[PDB]
């Protein structure tokens, strides 16, 4: 049933964990896309979910970052997954959050809140990303510091991986926040835009539609939220056919 072998699981919080599991032979994707994977209910017949690959697409072996629904049909199961126990993933990618879908520029920008990081953790591997561009900037946003432990130890360990350390270099910029927890940085991404606290923070020129392409993945509200300030500084929303200054992926 499109089964695959896990081969390593992190549990970050109680209702945050990540997975890598072994790659189908005909799957080839764009980093950012997203697959279907699932599981058996009781009766036999597969719950099946929309899920960013969270690796980027030369890696071998994929790699998710999921919730936990304590009601969840999927996430309920999803959970207690172990190495060397399958799950069904159907090979067919699909997805919006693709460099081919934005207009050329000079600045990239990954705006995520939650689990919406996964389709960047993707990107921000990818050598695309820095070979179009000269900045990559990565927003993160959650309510408590545990909920950004996945990503950071990613960036801690791709700035230090000698291939991905050596092309992210003077290019990736991580800007990691929380809402309601104290940390270095807070603040939506929202708002931290329609500030210009981003712009100020790190030192860079404000948004604007000749140079900026962006990238937004969470819920339908913080897409709503976001892409009204996008538009604020001019970026237009085009995913393909016709490719713009902005695609959204909403969940
Ligand atoms: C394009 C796309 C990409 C996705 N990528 C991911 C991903 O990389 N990681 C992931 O965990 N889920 C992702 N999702 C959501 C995923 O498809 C499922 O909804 C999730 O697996 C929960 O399944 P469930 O059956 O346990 O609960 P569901 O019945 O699917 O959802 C129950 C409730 O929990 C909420 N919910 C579901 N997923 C999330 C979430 N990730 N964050 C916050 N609230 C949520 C729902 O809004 C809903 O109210 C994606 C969805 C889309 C459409």
């Amino acid at each position: 049933p499109d089964a695959q072998t896990v081969t390593s699981v992190r549990h970050w919080t109680d209702t945050l964990f990540s997975f890598r599991v072994t790659r189908p032979q005909t799957l080839r994707f764009r980093s950012g896309e997203f697959v279907m994977i699932g599981l058996l209910d009781d009766n036999g017949k597969p719950i099946m979910r929309a899920y960013s690959i969270a690796s980027p697409a030369w890696d071998e072996e994929l790699e998710f970052y999921s919730i936990k629904v304590p009601d969840g049909p999927l996430t309920s199961r999803l959970q207690h997954i172990k190495v060397g126990e399958q799950i069904i993933l159907r090979p067919k990618p699909v997805g919006t959050l693709v460099i081919d879908a934005l207009l050329p520029g000079k600045r990239l920008w990954f705006l995520a809140t939650g689990t919406g990081i996964a389709p960047f953790a993707s990107l921000m591997r990818e050598p695309e990303a820095y070979e179009k561009f000269d900045e990559v900037i990565m927003m993160h946003a959650c309510r408590t510091v545990a909920e950004l432990e996945y990503g950071r130890q990613l960036v801690e360990a791709l700035q230090e991986d000698p291939l991905i350390g050596e092309l992210v270099e003077g290019k990736l910029k991580y800007y990691p926040t929380t809402t309601r927890e104290e940390f270095h940085h807070m603040g939506r991404i929202t708002d931290n835009l329609a500030s210009g606290k981003v712009f100020e923070d790190l030192g860079i020129a404000p948004m604007n539609p000749e140079t900026d392409r962006a990238m937004v993945c969470g819920s339908l509200a913080f897409n709503v939220d976001v892409m009204k300030v996008l538009e604020s500084y001019g970026l237009r929303e085009g995913a393909n056919s016709e490719p713009r200054e902005f695609v959204v992926e909403k969940y």
